[PDB]
C-alpha cells in the first residue's frame, strides 16, 4: 500500500501532535535542519509554490512545523488547531502560523517543542511531509554563540537522535562547506551517513571561479541518499508571491546551462528533490513501520502500569473515595505504632528515658563539700536540728529535680515531633491531607507536652510534701606533769635553750629556771609527736601551725633517755607520737543522702511512665481512634484528598498519551 505510506503516518503526526508530542516518538519523518544562511524557508516555498512561511530577523520557524504536503488537484490548506476552516489566501495561513506560534511561545521571537501541523493540499506538489526546525547561525572567529543557539542546538538534536528520523540536511554552496552547521550536526548524530539526505542551496551565488561539484557528485563528504542542489530564483509574480512555474523553470535553466553542473541538471532542482524525499520516506516508513508498531506497544504497556496505579490511587468513581482516607490514615497509625516501638523515634527515646533523664538527673546533684555546706548552713539557720536539716537540704536537693524532669518531656516531645513528621512523607501523595493530619497531631502533642508537663511539676512537689522516712531502703536513724631545761635548734636559725613547764593543759616555756618571763604558752589540744644531740619536734594536727608559723616546734636534748622519759611526759599529757558539728553533719549527709537515693530511684522510674502515659500512649491513641473521626466530622472528605496540581497534571499528561497512543496503534492495524 505504498502511496499511503506518507498520509498514514502523517495521521499519527496528528494524533501525537494533538498532545503536544512528536519528537520522543520515534515517528519515521524527515527533519528539515539548516542554518539560517541555506534559506530552507525557500525550499519549503519552492515545493508548495506560494510564499507561505512568517517573515522577519531572526529564525523563520521557532515552533517544529509538520508540513504535510498533499498531492491534489484542488489548491488549499487546513492546520490541526482549525480544523474546520479551510485556508485559501497563504498570507493568511502565514499569519495564522506567526499568531499561533506567537500564543504559545509567550514571546515576539522564542522558541518551542510543541508542534504545529499544517496540511497543504495543491497540484504544486507530491505527497510529501517534512518537519521544519528553527535555523541556526554559523558561530564567527571563535566567539562563544548566543544561548539561543544552544537551545535551537538542543532541539534539532532533540528531533535527530531518533534512529527513524531522516536529516535533511541544508547548506550553502556559497559558504565553505567543511564548515557548514548542517552537515556538522547530522555527522555527530549519524556518524556514517546513512539516514542524511543533503540539500545545498543558493549555488549560483558562489564565486566566478568555484563549483560545487565535488560535493554533489558525492565524494567529499559523501552521503548515502546523497546530495541534491537547488537555486531559489523566484522569478515572476502573480501578483505578489511565487510564480513558482518561471522559477522551476528559471532553476531548471541554471542548472542546464551551468557547464559543472550541466552533466548531472537531471539529478537536481526541486522537483527532482520531491521527488525523491517521496521516495525515500515512502521506503523509509515501509522499513521502519513494524519497529514503530513495537515501539508503541512498549511505550503503551508502560503507560497502562502507570494509568492503573493511578485509575486505583483514587477511587472518585465508587461511593469509595472515603475508603481512601480510610487507609491513608491506617498507613500513617502504623507508620507511627512501628517507629515508636522500634537509629530511630523509639530507641532515641529509649535512651531519652533510659540513659540521658539519668544524667541530666546526676548533674543536678550536691557535690560534696557544697552538700556539708548546705547542711552545715541548714543547721546555722535553725539555731530536732538534726530532723530538720534533713527535710531542710532534701527538699532542697529534690526541687533541683523539675528542670531535668521537665527537660525530659522536651527531648521526648522533640523525638515524637520528628516521627510524625517523617510518618507524614507517606502523605505527600496528598497535601491538604498531609497538611491537616501533621497539623492536628502536632497540635494533640504540644497539649499533651502541657499537661504532662503540668504533671511531672506536681510529682516533684508530692515528693517534697512528705519525707517517707519510713522507707524500707532508707538505711538511716593545774597539776603539771614535767619540768625541764629543753633547747630549740629551730627558733631564730636567723638557737638557745629555754625552760620548760608542761602541764596536763599546756605546754609553756619560759627564759629561766626561775620561771620570770614566760616566752611562750602552747595547748597540749590537738598536738602530736615525731622524732627528727637527739631531736624530737612538736606539731598540730588540725592544721598546720603550732608555734606562731612554725608548722613543728624542733625541741633537742643530749640523751636519748632525755627525749624517752619527755616523750613519756607528753603521752601522760595526751600528746601521742604519729567536734560535735563535724562528727553530726556527717551523720546528716548519710542520712539526706540515703533518702536521696530513694527518691533518685523513684524519679528515674516515674517520669518516663508519666510519659508514656500522658503523652506516648495518649497521642497513639489519639492517631489510632480520634484522628480520623475528626478528620470527618471537620473534614471535607473531598477537599483533604485533592489533587497537588503536580500529579493532576502529569497525570492529565499520562491520560493525553494514553489517548493518543491508542489512536496510533489503531491507526497503525
Amino acid at each position: 500500500g505504498m502511496e499511503d505510506l506518507i498520509p498514514l503516518v502523517n495521521r499519527l503526526q496528528d494524533a501525537f501532535s494533538a498532545i503536544g508530542q512528536n519528537a520522543d516518538l520515534d515517528l519515521p519523518q524527515i527533519a528539515v535542519v539548516g542554518g539560517q544562511s541555506a534559506g530552507k524557508s525557500s525550499v519549503l516555498e519552492n515545493f508548495v509554490g506560494r510564499d507561505f512561511l512568517p517573515r522577519g530577523s531572526g529564525i523563520v520557524t521557532r515552533r517544529p512545523l509538520v508540513l504535510q504536503l498533499v498531492n491534489s488537484t484542488t489548491e488549499y490548506a487546513e492546520f490541526l488547531h482549525c480544523k474546520g476552516k479551510k485556508f485559501t489566501d497563504f498570507e493568511e495561513v502565514r499569519l495564522e502560523i506567526e499568531a499561533e506560534t506567537d500564543r504559545v511561545t509567550g514571546t515576539n521571537k522564542g522558541i518551542s517543542p510543541v508542534p504545529i501541523n499544517l496540511r497543504v493540499y495543491s497540484p504544486h506538489v507530491l505527497n510529501l511531509t517534512l518537519v521544519d526546525l528553527p535555523g541556526m547561525t554559523k558561530v564567527p572567529v571563535g566567539d562563544q554563540p548566543p544561548d539561543i543557539e544552544f537551545q535551537i542546538r538542543d532541539m534539532l538534536m532533540q528531533f535527530v537522535t531518533k534512529e527513524n528520523c531522516l536529516i535533511l540536511a541544508v547548506s550553502p554552496a556559497n559558504s565553505d562547506l567543511a564548515n557548514s552547521d548542517a552537515l556538522k550536526i547530522a555527522k555527530e548524530v549519524d556518524p556514517q551517513g546513512q539516514r542524511t539526505i543533503g540539500v545545498i542551496t543558493k549555488l549560483d551565488l558562489m564565486d566566478e571561479g568555484t563549483d560545487a561539484r565535488d560535493v554533489l557528485e558525492n565524494k567529499l563528504l559523501p552521503l548515502r541518499r546523497g546530495y541534491i542542489g537547488v537555486v531559489n530564483r523566484s522569478q515572476k509574480d502573480i501578483d505578489g508571491k511565487k510564480d513558482i512555474t518561471a522559477a522551476l523553470a528559471a532553476e531548471r535553466k541554471f542548472f542546464l546551462s551551468h557547464p559543472s553542473y550541466r552533466h548531472l541538471a537531471d539529478r537536481m532542482g526541486t522537483p527532482y528533490l520531491q521527488k525523491v524525499l517521496n521516495q525515500q520516506l515512502t521506503n523509509h516508513i515501509r522499513d521502519t513501520l513494524p519497529g514503530l508498531r513495537n515501539k508503541l506497544q512498549s511505550q503503551l504497556l508502560s503507560i497502562e502500569k502507570e494509568v492503573d496505579e493511578y485509575k486505583n490511587f483514587r477511587p472518585d468513581d465508587p461511593a469509595r473515595k472515603t475508603k481512601a482516607l480510610l487507609q491513608m490514615v491506617q498507613q500513617f497509625a502504623v507508620d507511627f505504632e512501628k517507629r515508636i516501638e522500634g537509629l530511630s523515634g523509639g530507641a532515641r527515646i529509649n535512651r531519652i528515658f533510659h540513659e540521658r533523664f539519668p544524667f541530666e538527673l546526676v548533674k543536678m546533684e550536691f557535690d560534696e563539700k557544697e552538700l556539708r555546706r548546705e547542711i552545715s548552713y541548714a543547721i546555722k539557720n535553725i539555731h530536732f536540728t538534726p530532723d530538720l536539716a534533713f527535710e531542710a537540704t532534701v527538699k532542697k536537693q529534690v526541687q533541683k529535680l523539675k528542670e531535668p524532669s521537665i527537660k525530659c518531656v522536651d527531648m521526648v516531645v522533640s523525638e515524637l515531633t520528628s516521627t510524625i513528621r517523617k510518618c507524614s512523607e507517606k502523605l505527600q501523595q496528598y497535601p491538604r491531607l498531609r497538611e491537616e493530619m501533621e497539623r492536628i497531631v502536632t497540635t494533640h502533642i504540644r497539649e499533651r507536652e502541657g499537661r504532662t508537663k503540668e504533671q511531672v511539676m506536681l510529682l516533684i512537689d508530692i515528693e517534697l510534701a512528705y519525707m517517707n522516712t519510713n522507707h524500707e531502703d532508707f538505711i538511716g536513724f593545774i597539776l603539771v606533769i614535767r619540768k625541764g631545761w629543753l633547747t630549740i635548734n629551730n627558733i631564730g636559725i636567723m638557737s638557745k635553750e629555754y625552760w620548760f613547764v608542761l602541764t596536763a593543759e599546756n605546754l609553756s616555756w619560759y627564759k629561766d629556771d626561775e620561771e620570770k618571763e614566760k616566752k611562750y604558752m602552747l595547748s597540749v589540744d590537738n598536738l602530736k609527736l615525731r622524732d627528727v644531740k637527739h631531736i624530737f619536734a612538736l606539731f598540730n594536727t588540725e592544721q598546720r601551725n603550732v608555734y606562731k608559723d612554725y608548722r613543728q616546734l624542733e625541741l633537742a636534748c643530749e640523751t636519748q633517755e632525755e627525749v624517752d622519759s619527755w616523750k613519756a611526759s607528753f603521752l601522760r599529757a595526751g600528746v601521742y607520737p604519729e567536734p560535735q558539728l563535724e562528727r553530726q553533719v556527717e551523720t546528716i549527709r548519710n542520712l539526706v543522702d540515703s533518702y536521696m537515693a530513694i527518691v533518685n530511684k523513684t524519679v528515674r522510674d516515674l517520669m518516663p511512665k508519666t510519659i508514656m502515659h500522658l503523652m506516648i500512649n495518649n497521642t497513639k491513641e489519639f492517631i489510632f481512634s480520634e484522628l480520623l473521626a475528626n478528620l470527618y466530622s471537620c473534614g471535607d472528605q473531598n477537599t483533604l484528598m485533592e489533587e497537588s496540581a503536580e500529579q493532576a497534571q502529569r497525570r492529565d499528561e499520562m491520560l493525553r498519551m494514553y489517548h493518543a497512543l491508542k489512536e496510533a496503534l489503531s491507526i497503525i492495524g
